[PDB]
């Protein structure tokens, strides 16, 4: 009939501190929980393995390499993978990965869905890196992405995943129009990611009572115009003395939002999943095939 | 000057027999209240001088023929253009646009941008029809627009008028990002344009009571993602036995409603606009050249 | 830790021809599916065992009759009660009830709610009645219900039920501030009901694309100010050739919609529900007995 | 008359040693724009003439006493009730009032309503005083109120101001719906006044990024079920490094949103209003004499 449950695990603040072994042990609760309420997949954060590092400047590269995956699974995030095939629910993890490749040490904000079997099925690093490259002093707290990532190199890919089609999206990935309508276009059923977004934004403060608004207007907006469910799970609450947006979601293709962490701690939410109802827009007020004239869209691609 | 004040004259309906003397009487109305209100310019709905006559199957090409304008503006609407250049008022006027070439009709579903001198400045044609394209028996009312109208040909400009680079969108078009993004990436500081969207569909009836909500979201998202000030000016009521929504907006570049008209008749709203307010988003979390990545975007532009 | 998972279970139409037995049927349906997800409670629909009857106006008081529960449960309804004590799932069931007292035939818009052990724990009669006493002609449907039941005489009661404090609310009853108020102060955790609010209001016809808008703002003002988690479950879509608008949904103590439905179709959904929740609210900002100012609200209960 | 143009006139930070007569300039200017564009009636924040003092822990009574009006006008304010008579625009001033009687002082969180003949015909002091009692250190700012203030004794009043039937709240009073409920029952048409909302909560900070939820949440609501139309005006910005809930707002009586401004300055937003608008909700679905069991409501006045 082509239904599932879809669940979101966001995540409560991550300490500097805080080993890799004990964010582990709060996601296998999350999994475990989501799992006993009948969900088939859990969404997880973006890189929600550490702490939100990008919000300090770093001098010692050794440090820095510190908070990215060399390998995925490690022996300490192995358990995930297994209780995934286990209880049978896929999942998407975000974290930030170190590859190194003909001399150059690459560094990606990254994605992965894993299927409910605990076998990787596809890869997604982030394309739209927010933020700034160099240490800015008038921020009370940096926001360095685009300082240690390099955008991603794969696309906007659309998975295969236990018979659901589904695109991945990371944190500010989520505002751009762009990246919803290339994976719509592929026929995504489902677009899901993570993020961190602080409550405060250094650049225009006046913007910040409306974190929420803009997160989930996102959300809303990208899941209608493509008639894909949606999710976004957030690492929300004062993680070092930097609040994090909560807020965390699933939305249906008529971006209605369907369910709402209202905590700022480790929380799963659930809905029911029908992937034939995304034919509600693809097949009429949104019928692509029918109803777009690419000949007038050359300028969003123009370099 | 990057100071000005926008106005909506949202319309109630237009009976199929109402003439456009007694249109262009309703309109004067509008703007001549809106003027005295402040406001420098007045946004008006999608195809503002004639009942919206794409509801009805039509046998006869003469009867088809006489809802549209073969000038503009001809005697009858000319009295809006000479009160608009006296008030110092601009507008957008829908109308259906009737072309000749060499013995060849061309239809188009028509929006112009007149500035405060009363002077055209600027003309758009829909590119994204709504509806089908054969008569449907079951349907109380059809919506044959892909057969009374040709996508338009003008692509999605940006003009200038009066010192704001302005944009149109007509009806189904504010529910595209690709519209909204050409115009985005053109710098368009507001993009403004009418609908007649009715509040029932006959085929995705399950909607219905998400009418208002998918008309705001798009306008909202619309706004936010290109940090443009926007305007949706519907002809609203009970027209022909048929219920148009209502809910005509001003919307900042955050995407913020600043102004909603709350009857289902000629309403005007105002709201006051800064342009320079587009820079909160454009030179920043949506700072385009700085974060847009167009090189996979390619997918959208793709025939 | 006062935690439990509630339910609410969003009815489709029942048509007039429909049977109790078959409507049992897709009762313990959605109860079982709510139970197989965790749910520890789950709220049905205003008469939820039955067409809306109060849409027609009736000559034949034994037809009249027809719609009306004069045992609670009979033998067609047991079938629901010993499957929620099976599965250890409370709820909240809504029917018309007919008594006779003193030489009088009672009829009320009545609700009860059972504890997980398929005991009724306490029962609420409709007080605030809509609609009209006599037969109205211009109304494309009548809502008699200002006929056909009489204002409840139970006043606003709060249960414990499973070691929850509960409220019980029906219909047009969640519109009215003092419902919920009564039951706010009698330190209601949950207060909960059901609907049968069509998208068509003959009366006031301008308001009908609003129809969404005023019930969800309805229950997440009602949870905030009181600081109480709530639940509506409507019968939804086309009954009887009349439109009954869905949005079923569960609202955390804060306003905040953590679930809503988006069929309109028997649907169930779910949220995680904290007790404790609601001191965020009755304990600081809504505080009642260090900020409420009685002696001021007089002319609310004068007669 | 039944037509009038409404204004609210948002007001920027006002810094603990700006004086009066700066202030008032900044009043003067946003009367006197919201009169050039139609108002007649424009509403100003909570305390609008000082900073928000209660932020603060004062040990010393004259530097107290100096936040406080001991005449209205006096010398430093006269030139804003003159320049309203002259203009013809009424307005609603909030301001902290020092009444000493028989040797003994009284505070009050006042506001008055002034109409356009500049004569004060109504007076409101604050009822519902949030915050907390005594000095608590680990606050980055307190909020004293219900030390520097006594609660209102003027009740809920309802005044006549040019045709117009008006009723003031002041700030936290607008989530209390016993509030709006009682000028709801007197009448009121305009139900208005100011807040000073951190959006920043110490006790409660889990609720932060709620502010402008609760804020509209608490004014769609009041509006809608009170069928009265709302304005609320805050003073917002970085005040004395507290940062202040903007979105001023005017709503319709059936809880629509009209207008909102977004800046975080002196902001001045209109509306048209029609008083008989108030009927589609008092004479319907809200007809108080037709629905209302206040018989049920008795508890709620219970002291
Ligand atoms: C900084 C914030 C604007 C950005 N955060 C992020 N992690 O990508 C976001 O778009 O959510
Ligand atoms: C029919 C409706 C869906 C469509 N109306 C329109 N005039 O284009 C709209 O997009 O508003
Ligand atoms: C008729 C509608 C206004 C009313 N319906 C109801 N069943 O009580 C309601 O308040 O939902
Ligand atoms: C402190 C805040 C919660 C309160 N402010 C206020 N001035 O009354 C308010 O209700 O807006």
């Amino acid at each position: 009939t082509r239904q599932m449950i879809l669940a979101v695990g966001q995540q409560g603040p991550i300490a500097r501190a805080e080993t890799r072994e004990q964010v582990v042990v709060r996601l296998l609760d999350m999994l475990t929980k989501a799992a006993s309420r009948g969900a088939n997949f859990i969404v997880f954060p973006e890189l929600a393995l550490t702490t939100f590092f990008p919000r300090w400047h770093f001098t010692d590269e050794a440090e820095l390499d510190s908070f990215y995956e060399t390998e995925m699974p490690g022996p300490v995030v192995r358990p995930l993978f297994e209780k995934a095939a286990e209880l049978g629910i896929g999942f998407n993890l975000g974290y930030a990965e170190l590859v190194v490749e003909g001399g150059v040490k690459r560094r990606f904000n990254t994605s992965i869905l894993v299927d409910k079997s605990g076998k990787i099925v596809g890869k997604y690093r982030k394309i739209h890196l927010p933020g700034h490259k160099e240490y800015e002093a008038y921020r009370p707290f940096q926001h360095l992405e685009k300082r240690y990532f390099e955008p991603g190199d794969l696309g906007f890919p659309v998975y295969d995943v236990d018979a659901a089609k589904m695109g991945m999206f990371i944190a500010n990935d989520r505002r751009w129009p762009e990246a919803w309508r290339v994976m719509g276009l592929r026929g995504a059923e489902i677009i899901c990611g993570g993020y961190n977004t602080p409550t405060h934004n250094p650049p225009v403060p006046q913007h910040d009572h409306l974190t929420s608004f803009h997160h989930l207007l996102s959300m809303q907006a990208g899941s209608y115009q493509n008639g894909a469910w949606s999710a976004a799970a957030g690492k929300a609450g004062m993680e070092e003395n930097c609040m994090l947006l909560g807020h965390s979601c699933i939305v249906a293709p008529t971006g209605e939002i369907v369910a709402l962490t209202t905590t700022l701690e480790d929380e799963v939410i659930t809905a029911a999943v029908d992937l034939d109802r995304c034919r509600e827009l693809r097949e009429h007020i949104f019928n692509f095939k029918q109803h777009r004239q690419p000949q007038h869209y050359g300028l969003i691609a123009e370099l």
